[PDB]
């Protein structure tokens, strides 16, 4: 990029002059409502703390009905978009949800199913506000090239997207690290990363606590794969993403912070 | 592909391996009202063997300008933990001294490797590593004004591989580090790794550590040493990325969990 990707994600700027980091704010009644909406708020508020550029807000695991969805991020974005002073993303594949919750202050749509579902494309031309396109194998499959099926694929959403109006300046995407893709898949595409990078959109990273990086590791629990997806997203950032979707933010910082003191010696 | 024989033990430098770093020092451990210090180092060596270590470094001369530890106390603390875990693991074993006399009495014991801080400058030391056949790794330790600390640093070790050579001691058995943090500060540690390519061309295998040091908390804002894992295991994969074979680490799951995963990434076509 000549000039490095500004994001205005509704007035909070996102810029992309080195790679930012997404945290993680999951809003989903687990086994331990407004008690889940007191924790994500709190948890959004330690990520900000960690130094996360961006918080990523999502109600439904990666199905609900659009106003269980909603009574679970809008008061959470409301509280954070008051309390904290950084850009807001809404982790939904449901275009009235994206309507909601950019009126309740977020200000970018993280979208896993990247505008496929009937009126996504219409509602993000509307909001005019970034978007994120992931891969995913319909809503793990054999590749013959996973590398080349991924590139087709966001060529595909990217030409969608601007033929609904929506500008190419707003646009992220996301090979999609665990979504119908096994270990050798997404080492794959982590390996190859580069050569999404020359589709001329910035590339989000997310390789948080997944699977693949449990079957490298060894590491059974999400929480025992933090170093391994510490590496795995140093490694996305050195191979040129520019957005990374972490759990870990405060470790995370402290890696790619390390990585910008050395990539700076001539 | 280097192929270190530590007394016995192989080494294999194929890929980047993992010195796990075993202090025997009374400060080291908190639960000395009911234990040992060569107790508490021989249970922490075995679980950095546990997670993974490919060698063991035993040391024990760790305090802000440090007292110099006297030999018979240095013996006290290194003999037991390395008869210990000669015993107890299958990995080589390192032995972190700058004394001849400690050098000859822990090979004697089992340590299969000499890791000299002072380069084998201490009288007697080259005698020591040419006599007892095995590793050596020779460290940069002059923070004072460098004009350039990468050609100074890089100088000092090839003039040190020289001296290690003429005693007689074998090329194969060498290895050399810059080391990190030995008055040095963090702009010149930065250098150093952000250079490391440079000292990996001296045709010698490479060690590397930043394990908790202060100008990791310098770069990343981090007080406590135990709050710098992650900047530490960023550091160590970037210097294995820039050609060092051996990281000496506190962090060892994180470190072999960092070094896995690219791995890999590395072994993709
Ligand atoms: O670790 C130590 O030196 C230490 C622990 C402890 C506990 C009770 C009394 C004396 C003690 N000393
Ligand atoms: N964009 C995005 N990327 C990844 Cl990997 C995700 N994993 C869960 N939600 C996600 N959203
Ligand atoms: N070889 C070696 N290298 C480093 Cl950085 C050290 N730090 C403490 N002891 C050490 N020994």
């Amino acid at each position: 990029f000549d000039t490095s990707p500004r994001l205005d994600c509704a007035g909070r700027i996102l810029t992309l002059d080195r790679p930012r980091v997404m945290g993680i704010v999951n809003v989903t009644p687990d086994s331990f409502t407004h008690t889940t909406v007191e924790a994500a708020v709190a948890h959004g508020l330690r990520l900000a703390e960690e130094g996360a550029d961006l918080l990523d807000i999502g109600g439904e695991s990666t199905a609900v009905p659009v106003e269980e969805e909603l009574r679970r991020v809008i008061p959470v974005i409301e509280r954070l978009v008051a309390q904290t002073a950084l850009p807001l993303s809404v982790d939904t594949f449901k275009p009235e949800v994206m309507r909601a919750a950019v009126a309740a202050g977020a200000g970018m749509i993280n979208d896993v199913q990247a505008l496929r579902q009937p009126g996504a494309l219409d509602a993000v031309a509307d909001l005019r506000v970034p978007v994120v396109l992931m891969h995913m194998p319909g809503d793990a499959p054999h590749y013959d090239d996973v590398v080349a099926e991924v590139h087709r694929f966001l060529v595909e959403r990217i030409f969608a997207a601007e033929m609904a109006g929506i500008d190419k300046r707003r646009l992220l995407i996301d090979p999609g690290f665990g979504f119908g893709k096994s270990t050798a898949d997404n080492v794959q595409l982590l390996a190859h990363l580069p050569r999404l990078c020359e589709l001329g959109v910035p590339v989000l990273a997310g390789l948080s606590r997944k699977r693949s990086i449990g079957e490298l590791t060894g590491r059974e629990l999400p929480e025992q794969r933090v170093a391994g997806s510490v590496a795995a997203h140093l490694l996305a950032a050195q191979r040129g993403a520019l957005l990374l979707r972490v759990h870990d933010v405060a470790a995370t910082v402290d890696a790619l912070t390390v990585w910008q003191a050395v990539q700076a010696v001539p």
